[PDB]
């Protein structure tokens, strides 16, 4: 049984016997490679102090399916609008979230929206390279998305 | 500035102005692939209900570095040691938590003690395709041990 200390807005704290947990809204990413680049986003982030690099991505709204919601982000945050197949899914941190994240690839983007988050496509190898020497830190979806595109993609 | 609404023993949960964030000791992750398999493990999550497909992972102690406890944590999980190379390091969820993960490869492995978690070797290919069918879910570290294999050590 959970017995809840909190009941926020995107987020729940309860206690499962000895165990704390942290309900969350399940979220999505987009995976979008154009001529070479991938589609990152920064914004800052207070959880951490910073701006990691990472793919679109949000949270699953009432009434939303993850396809319906990657393509909501999708246009929110960049404007942009793809042909959308579902990649996989995971947990971010089972050991105390059950935040769960639904990835899809975005092919074929157009631009449908001329309009705090920064768009930066940026070669993913660059992104490895400029991570590992320390420059930009990742999201767990950054680090997917450079990941698929390495193994699938080139 | 952050005030606290409770503080526990693997996380706190803070209020910073409008938002809600959890404080997470860092953790790391260790990838390690033998004969074709891919050193999984699974363990009961009470968060999500279920066991994921993880690969052997834990919480940084005091007095530890992240190598100091990717040693401990596959030692622990899985009675090996091994000769460890730090990869790369991520946020798992940089919207409301600062819980940041660094993941180690790890090669020659040894077994230095006979001794919950599940230890389950897999090929990476396996696991992939398990989990494209719903057979099994991953965790963001099965996730990036499996992608990391498919772009890297194939
Ligand atoms: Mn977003
Ligand atoms: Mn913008
Ligand atoms: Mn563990
Ligand atoms: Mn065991």
């Amino acid at each position: 049984e959970r017995t809840y200390l909190y009941r926020g807005r995107i987020l729940n704290l309860a206690l499962e016997g000895r165990y704390e947990i942290v309900e969350h809204k399940p979220a999505v990413a987009v995976i979008a490679l154009r001529e070479g680049r991938m589609l990152f986003v920064r914004q800052m982030r207070p959880a951490v102090g910073l701006a990691p690099l990472e793919i679109p991505a949000g949270l699953i709204e009432p009434g939303e399916d993850p396809l319906e919601a990657a393509r909501r982000e999708l246009a929110e945050e960049t404007g942009l609008s793809g042909d959308l197949t579902y990649l996989f899914s995971y947990f971010v941190s089972p050991g105390f979230t059950d935040e769960k994240t639904h990835v899809f690839l975005a092919e074929n983007l157009k631009e449908v929206e001329a309009h705090a988050i920064e768009v930066v496509w940026m070669r993913p190898e660059e992104a490895l390279e400029r991570h590992q020497r320390g420059e930009v830190e990742f999201s767990a979806t950054g680090l997917v998305g450079v990941l698929y595109y390495h193994a699938f993609l080139r």
